[PDB]
């Protein structure tokens, strides 16, 4: 199954440390996030919100970037990666109506997304889910997990991304910080 | 709603003229195709099959290409566009694991998909839907409609595309030919 669901409420494998409502309407603070590999139609009881998305193909990265990533990126579920952060993102209509070279140019040529992210590996593990195509309120669910040593660096990464040309098109962002139970 | 559904069976706005099972396991012949702008979980009565997909953002076209397409491409549901073809396509795992430069190059540099397709506009109208990400048996639903004067041409276009480098990656294909009721 390529589909993943995230349920904020009173049960789950993760503990909510905090939520930062960076841009746009936020998400309700909850005790725990429950993550599931499937669609969930039946909104669980005592649960405040459901996010979902699917794993998909590569949209921007070229072969050499891929090769560079594969050489250093960590797997998910390292025993040390006890912190995680879920970050929903929505981009503007003006971004989606742009052609594929335009978007590529802003993503790497101008914003150096891949080159910048590479500096935070192998400390940081990541997964990218897509959800615009499902009619969700957000366009993406981004997932990061790392050992505590790296929390500082990760915060530094967030502030860099948010200073890029790419982030000018971002109209909605929440940080959900988590601790593995 | 970005989601479109296509049900083969005994009702619908389109009459099946023929089904050609070009490559891989085919689709059961039926009398009609019903086309709905939404999901359909409730498997309609006396229906052989259901295909669905969503409209999405551009994946390969650059801005100059988009401009050429917009100059000439016809709208859907022109009075004279009484013939239609629905063509589900699946591409190979080996296609999907390639990077974004690699697929772009096979699609346009080697295959000239857009340049070739542009020679058949404005006779032919088209819609493109994605569905690998929904877990369907096909990766794409393609939709073409035109007046009969253009049938021979459309047939020429199919044979050109299938000789392309792109089409070496196609592992499943069906043409459903239709007539508007
Ligand atoms: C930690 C290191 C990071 C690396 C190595 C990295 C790498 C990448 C790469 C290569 C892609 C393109 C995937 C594709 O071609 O489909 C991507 C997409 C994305 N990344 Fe990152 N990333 C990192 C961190 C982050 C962070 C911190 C955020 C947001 C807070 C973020 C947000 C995104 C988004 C939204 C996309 C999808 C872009 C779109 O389709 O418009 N990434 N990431
Ligand atoms: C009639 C003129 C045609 C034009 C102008 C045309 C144009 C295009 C364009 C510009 C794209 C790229 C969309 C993007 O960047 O997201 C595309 C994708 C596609 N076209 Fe065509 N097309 C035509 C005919 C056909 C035909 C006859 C077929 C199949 C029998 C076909 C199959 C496809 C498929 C499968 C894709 C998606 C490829 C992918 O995302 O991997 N096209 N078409
Ligand atoms: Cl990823
Ligand atoms: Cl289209």
């Amino acid at each position: 199954n390529n589909r993943y669901s995230f349920i904020g409420g009173r049960t789950g494998q993760w503990q909510v440390v905090k939520i930062r409502n960076v841009l746009g309407p936020g998400l309700q603070l909850v005790e725990k996030v429950n993550i599931l590999n499937g669609a969930v139609a039946e909104i669980p009881l005592d649960s405040a919100w459901r996010l979902q998305g699917f794993a998909s193909n590569i949209r921007y990265a070229i072969r050499t970037e891929l090769e560079a990533l594969q050489a250093v990126q960590p797997m998910l579920n390292r025993a040390e990666a006890i912190l995680a952060v879920l970050i929903p993102i929505k981009k503007s209509a003006q971004w989606w109506e742009m052609a594929q070279d335009e978007r590529r140019d802003i993503f790497e040529r101008e914003s150096h997304h891949t080159a910048v992210g590479l500096e935070y590996l192998p400390g940081v593990a990541r997964r990218l889910l897509h959800c615009r195509d499902l009619g969700e309120e957000f366009d993406f669910l981004t997932w990061f997990e790392f050992a505590p040593e790296h929390s500082s660096a990760f915060n530094e990464l967030l502030l860099r991304m948010r200073a890029s040309k790419e982030w000018e098109y971002v109209e909605r962002e929440v940080e959900v910080w988590l601790k593995r139970l």
